[PDB]
Order: C-alpha cells, then sequence, then structure tokens
DNA sequence: CGACGTCAGCTGAACGGCGGTCGTCGATCG
DNA sequence: CGATCGACGACCGCCGTTCAGCTGACGTCG
C-alpha cells in the first residue's frame, strides 16, 4: 500500500487542525501547551532543555516562555498556580481533540492501537 | 498517558533517521522520493500541482525537480526509465526501513495497526 | 525622423480624448457626432449610405440613429432628418468640438494654424 | 471649415493604401512594419510590452511576431540579419510613400509642416 | 437594401511565476 | 550558555499568460 510515514503524516494531518483549534479559546498554540506540559511534569528545568526535550530553537523556547510569563504561567523558571490550572485545562482539551479523531475506531481498538504507537517509539 | 501527537512524533522520531539512512545510499532524500513517487503514481503533473501535493512551497519543489532533472529521471513533468527504476529501488528500501521499524510489532498486529492508521487518516 | 503616419497618429491621439471628454457633456459619443453633423449638412439621407460616407457598418449606424430618434433629435419617417433639438444639438457640438480643436492647435501661432489646415486640407483633396 | 479630425482623417486615408501598396511586395503587412520597427529601435523588448507600445492587443503581437519568426526576422525577442536588412528596405519603401503624398506640397512646405506635426503631438 | 448565420477578435478572472521583504535558523565569539 | 552575524528559506505583492463569454464584422440570403 502507501509507506507507513505517509500514514502517520496523514493522521498527524488530521490531528493538529483539532488540537490548534481546541487550544485556540485557551489563548495557546501548540508549541505553548509543549511548554506548559513539559514544566508541568518537570518543574524547574532551565530554557535550554526544554529547546532541546521540544526539538526546537532556544529562542523559540524564550519566546514562548516570555509569552508564558506575560501570561502569569511561570516565573531556570517553573509554574505558579495560574500555569497549573491552564496546564490542567489545557490538557483535558488537547486530550477531547485526541477522542475525536480516535472515534473511528472502537474503544478496544483505541486501547491496543496505543499500546501498539507507545511499542513502536520506545 | 501521553497525547496522541507525541506518540505519532516519537514513531516518526524513530523512522525519518531510518528513511534516511536507507535513501542514503541511493543518492536521493527524502523530498525527492516525495516527488519521485508521485510522479511515478501520476506521471504529466506540473510544478505547482507537485508541490500542492506534498505540502511545500513551488520553489522547492522546482529545486528537488531539476535535481532529478540532473540526474535525467524527469523530462508539466513526466518520467524517464532511469527514474522508474530509481523510483522502484527506492520504494522498496523506504519499505525495508518500514518493515525494520514495524519488526516491534508480530505480523498480525502490523497489519492490523496499518488498517488502523488508514482508517484514522480520513 | 518617424513616418507621416505616426506624426498622424500621435496627433490624432492627443486630439480624440479631448474631442471626447468635449461632447462628454452633451450626452454625446463620436460617431453620434459625426452623424449628427452629417444630417446637418446633407438631409434627408439614408441609414444605408449614412454608414457608407462614415466609413462604418448600417448595423452600427441604425444604432447611433436610433439613439438620436429616442432624443429626439432625428426623425426617420430610410430617409431620416433632423429635428430643432437635433439641430440646436448640432450646433453647440460643433462649437465645443471646435473648442477642442482650438485646445489642441493652441501649441501653435495663429499664422501657424490658418497655414497647417491649409496644408492638410490639401494633402487630402 | 471642417473639424481638424476629419482632415487628419483625410490625409490618413489617402496615406495607408499608398503604405499598404509600398509594403506589399516585401511581404509585409503594416502592423508587421510597426513591429519590425520598433525592434529596430529597441531591441530585445518582449511581446507585452511591444503590443502596449503599438496600441494592440498581444494576441495580435504574438501572430506578428511568430510570421517574423517564420521569415528569420526575429528570434524578450530580438532582430536577425535578415530582419534588420528587411527593416532598412521598408523603412524606404515606407518613405517612399510619405514623399508621395507630402509631394503635393512644395519641399519647405514639406519641411515647416513636419515641423507642426511633431509639435502639436504632446 | 435589410437580415441572418458563421466566426474571428476583444475584454474580465483565475493560474503560474517572480521579484522585494523580513523572519528565522546554523556558526561563531565572549 | 546566551548573543550576534551572515544567509538560506518562506510569505506576498505585481507582471505575463490563458480561457471563458460575448459583442462586433463579413458573406449569404430573400
Amino acid at each position: 500500500d502507501a509507506p507507513l510515514g505517509y500514514l502517520l503524516y496523514r493522521v498527524g494531518a488530521v490531528l493538529r487542525p483539532e488540537v490548534s483549534a481546541a487550544l485556540s479559546p485557551l489563548g495557546l498554540t501548540l508549541p505553548e501547551f509543549v511548554c506548559l506540559r513539559m514544566l508541568s511534569q518537570s518543574p524547574g528545568l532551565s530554557s535550554a532543555e526544554l529547546a532541546r526535550h521540544a526539538s526546537v530553537t532556544p529562542q523559540a523556547m524564550n519566546t514562548v516562555l516570555r509569552k508564558l510569563e506575560d501570561a502569569g504561567a511561570v516565573a531556570p523558571a517553573t509554574l505558579t498556580a495560574r500555569g497549573r490550572a491552564l496546564a490542567k485545562r489545557a490538557e483535558a482539551v488537547v486530550r477531547a481533540a485526541d477522542a475525536r479523531v480516535l472515534a473511528r475506531l472502537t474503544a478496544p481498538q483505541q486501547r491496543e492501537f496505543k499500546r501498539m504507537l507507545e511499542k513502536l517509539g520506545s
């Protein structure tokens, strides 16, 4: 059939607009959410390793970090209460987008599929 | 767990170096192979629609197209015999890379998983 | 220098927008004025021969003629002819076209103008 | 007397058949000579600006240009060795027609008259 | 002398192509 | 690790090109 990369690509092409439209009314972009979640799971890290874990340039991560400081999400930076709440609601919303693309599969199919994706990386 | 985009991303991050290392000793990059396969499936296409289908800018596609002209792969462009043979061998090697990443799954698991991706992609 | 046709052309290209912009606030185009003046000089002419004298097709001339009937300038019932309003319109049209003429010819002195017009009228004849 | 436009018209109506009969045994029409002379004075010009300077539509100018290509007159087109000579002889015959209409004026009258036309033309 | 069939020739719209413009990413030193 | 310099690459205006749609001009006619 079609190359594996093509299929991953098409699933990504379905997923990313949904995640974008979902994050949009929260005042968040996709990279900003990435940063949110990284700092929410690993508090305290500096900007450089943030950029290293998200495969972006330090300047992009600093732009994001300033947008999040100005928004009162972050204060060797770390998260604040507003940042935690924002992270929660963002997480929930992207999970909703996830459910909405994964809905073409039955629930068992979903579980097994996530196991398989989990395995193919690792 | 982890967001769907993260998992898709990690699988892509496993696959892309593999397809790169696979295409490398054929003198092909990944976009050049994309162009190859596109023209191999739909001969005659012009530069604009070539670029439209691969989600790239027309100038990138023109760079790729002239690089393929210089190699005697392409002649409203279309493929040559050398281009067809090259396309076949390329197909084969990226499919080998695919097999090599998909190998962590059993064969039935592989088939089922690819069915699942094919469905999840609209 | 440049061919005579080029020069005649450039003078025409200066003149025609002037006569057009001049005829415009009277509700007249250039062919309509041509027809007006023809009928003002030779009343009674038919649609066909009107078109023959202006080097245009009969259907175009009938278009202008229908416009001039609707405006109360001409009465056709082949042999068309002018009305009072049509003659007055023809008069002021004449005057305005003469004003455009004066405005392009003004780059020349008056004797130069007279002599030049003699010269053009001879080259045709 | 008669409106100025009538006079320009009558002189044009005398001149144009003469120029046509003059250009005819050279295998040239009037627009072809126009294009020829334009390229003879300004080599290199493209078809669009050629048509734009001659007050014609681009398709007419392209018709003329392909006719002059077939005759080995033109090659952003430009003139050829045959085209330059053809342009010279064309210039000459059109100049002869000019002389034939202008002959109704004395030579000083001719010179002064051409001074007057050039002045009246913006 | 009008009228109609036939069709070449002109105008408005979308496509492909290309410059000026600037944001953004590697490569250095501090 | 943060900063700057140098330059490749992506948006985006205008220009040339094309085709659809149609009003105009010849070549028959009663």
